[PDB]
């Protein structure tokens, strides 16, 4: 189904991460809206930049 659990959990996963710019956030939000069945993909790569971007 397009907007599974996986859909869902990437949303909220990426909604709550840290490091992450407000437009960053809504960059990889959009993503998740126009392609759904890339959910996971966006999801390793908004970790991979918001764990790129801790401070210090």
């Amino acid at each position: 189904n397009k907007f599974n659990k996986e859909w869902q959990n990437a949303f909220y996963e990426i909604l709550h991460l840290p490091n992450l710019t407000e437009e960053q956030r809504n960059g990889f939000i959009q993503s998740l809206k126009d392609d759904p069945s890339v959910s996971k993909e966006i999801l390793a790569e908004a970790k991979k930049l918001n764990d790129a971007q801790a401070p210090k």
